[PDB]
DNA sequence: GACCACGGCGCC
DNA sequence: AAAAGGCGCCGTGGTC
């Protein structure tokens, strides 16, 4: 390309190099642009950011987040990664996309700019005629990237002092647990090493090995296994408590306080837009889509996520959403009737599991019932179910047959989805998002059947993701109007932050936008709460 | 100091 | 662990 002086003309494709992958923490090492057979290299990257009206190119959102960090309004536009991801969601990295669609992902801004231009041309060619994929790109993915850039740049407030104090307490309790474990083993060892634990449990203490690990065939020490060995030795209970505390302390309590940004005073995640096989977002650096919530200590940790002074958090979560999506895709009459009578399948399974009245089903029970409901739906085995319910194999077998006979059309849809995936080589969500699943005709049963469970799951999980994405695109502009913020997405949940005076109006509005994002054969319901912390805002 | 593979486990 | 699906991060262990 002919070398031209900075700046580039309007509509040019950008290339840029970061000192590290996280845009909120990265130094912008270089910046360049490409258009009309020219490549313009910025003498000094930071100042050059001011000359752009739009971040157009590979990883556009990342550059936009860094721009927002610097107080510049530089929205992301076209991004060949989004085009490639729609064509085939196995396209998740610029390294692969470049190799596949006509170039090489290097570490030089100018070359990344030229590559962005060429890849866009070629990928735009591939999507011509693909009207439903083009719709997803224009009406969902491209606009969503701008929304995500703002969320990432905004961050969420965290009660650091609270977590620091919690650490010192959890440390003392962990010490009590390991001290006990060691006394029972008759000697100290690395309790964190599942290899050393394996030897202590099954060799020295001679406990029964229940299962094996996948890749290396070692005797498993997983929670599911320790659970079955709960009454076989007192040491086992200590180990399960040790595991819970150490998991929470090492993953959340300790790391998170160290990640507060100096400029913002807040915690910043990344929302990865081309990361999953189904169309879901993911979150990383840190992952804020897996903050604890189940156990008492987990709930303590979730309370650390708080609103800014003078603001409130608003949490909205779709009700039983993949089940409602299943109703629409399958067309089962019984399942539809469930959602039009306002029945709660998660609560019904809960009351049955714990053998209590429905008004007696508490939160901890209902969440347990959810893993059972989706477990069975997406192909759980009778044996695994009888194990997690501490009921006879015959009883688990019965629960699973009743489950599907209750909703006849479901099996039918599953079968027709697999049939169609074998012919075309892919399955699709309600909006035409595709996932390619080539193993549907594998000749090894276990491989084939694994492929099948992935295949018929994707339309359901992916449609739910489509709905949430579309809802975020619709909702974002309305929140800006009201001086409110979008903070996090957790698959079918949104956490917003609103001035206290507007919080109530924001909650009502967001609930309506989400519920009416795209009407189905059943109503979409959304639970919403308001509170000073993430836990309170759902309770 | 960086990789990666693995088992394991947090959430949806 | 076992015919749930989708993720990302932890510590260990091995390596460079
Ligand atoms: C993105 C949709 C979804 C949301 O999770 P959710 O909000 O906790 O549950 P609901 O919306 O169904 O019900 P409600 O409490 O009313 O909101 O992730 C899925 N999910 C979840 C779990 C726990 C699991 O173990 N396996 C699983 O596949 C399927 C599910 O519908
Ligand atoms: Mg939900
Ligand atoms: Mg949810």
């Amino acid at each position: 390309l002919e070398e031209a002086p900075w700046p580039p003309p309007e509509g040019a494709f950008v290339g840029f190099v970061l000192s590290r992958k996280e845009p909120m923490w990265a130094d912008l090492l270089a910046l360049a642009a490409a258009r009309g057979g020219r490549v313009h290299r910025a003498p000094e990257p930071y100042k050059a950011l001011r000359d752009l009206k739009e971040a157009r190119g590979l990883l556009a959102k990342d550059l936009s987040v860094l721009a927002l960090r610097e107080g510049l309004g530089l929205p992301p536009g076209d991004d060949p990664m989004l085009l490639a991801y729609l064509l085939d969601p196995s396209n998740t990295t610029p390294e692969g996309v470049a190799r596949r669609y006509g170039g090489e992902w290097t570490e030089e801004a100018g070359e990344r700019a030229a590559l962005s231009e060429r890849l866009f041309a070629n990928l735009w060619g591939r999507l011509e005629g693909e009207e439903r994929l083009l719709w997803l790109y224009r009406e969902v993915e491209r606009p969503l990237s701008a929304v995500l850039a703002h969320m990432e740049a905004t961050g969420v407030r965290l009660d650091v002092a609270y977590l620091r104090a919690l650490s010192l307490e959890v440390a003392e309790e962990i010490a009590r647990l390991e001290a006990e474990v060691f006394r029972l083993a008759g000697h100290p060892f690395n309790l964190n090493s599942r290899d050393q634990l394996e030897r202590v449990l099954f060799d020295e203490l001679g406990l029964p090995a229940i299962g094996k690990t996948e890749k290396t065939g070692k005797r498993s020490t997983s929670a599911a296994v320790l659970e079955a060995l709960r009454e076989a030795h007192p040491i086992v209970e200590k180990i399960l408590q040790y595991r819970e505390l150490t998991k929470l302390k090492s993953t959340y309590i300790d790391p998170l306080p160290d990640l507060i940004h100096p400029r913002t005073g807040r915690l910043h995640t990344r929302f990865n837009q081309t990361a999953t096989a189904t169309g879901r977002l993911s979150s990383s650096d840190p992952n804020l889509q897996n903050i604890p919530v189940r156990t008492p200590l987990g709930q303590r940790i979730r309370r650390a996520f708080i609103a800014e002074e003078g603001w409130l958090l608003v949490a909205l979560d779709y009700s039983q959403i993949e089940l409602r999506v299943l109703a629409h895709l399958s067309g089962d009459e019984n399942l539809i009737r469930v959602f039009q009578e306002g029945r709660d399948i998660h609560t019904e399974t809960a009351s049955w599991m714990f053998g209590v009245p429905r008004e007696a089903v508490d939160p901890l029970m209902r969440r347990a019932a959810k893993t059972i409901n989706f477990g069975v739906l997406y192909g759980m085995s009778a044996h695994r179910l009888s194990q997690e319910l501490a009921i006879p194999y015959e009883e688990a077998q019965a629960f699973i047959e009743r489950y599907f006979q209750s909703f006849p059309k479901v099996r039918a849809w599953i079968e027709k989805t697999l049939e169609e995936g074998r012919r075309r080589g892919y399955v699709e969500t309600l909006f035409g998002r595709r996932r390619y699943v080539p193993d549907l005709e594998a000749r090894v049963k276990s491989v084939r059947e694994a492929a099948e469970r992935m295949a018929f799951n994707m339309p359901v999980q992916g449609t739910a993701a489509d709905l949430m994405k579309l809802a975020m695109v619709k909702l974002f502009p309305r929140l800006e109007e009201m001086g409110a913020r979008m903070l996090l997405q957790v698959h079918d949940e949104l956490v917003l932050e609103a001035p206290k005076e507007r919080a109530e109006a924001v909650a009502r509005l967001a609930k309506e936008v989400m519920e009416g994002v795209y009407p189905l054969a059943v109503p979409l319901e959304v639970e919403v709460g308001i509170g000073e912390d993430w836990l309170s805002a759902k309770e």
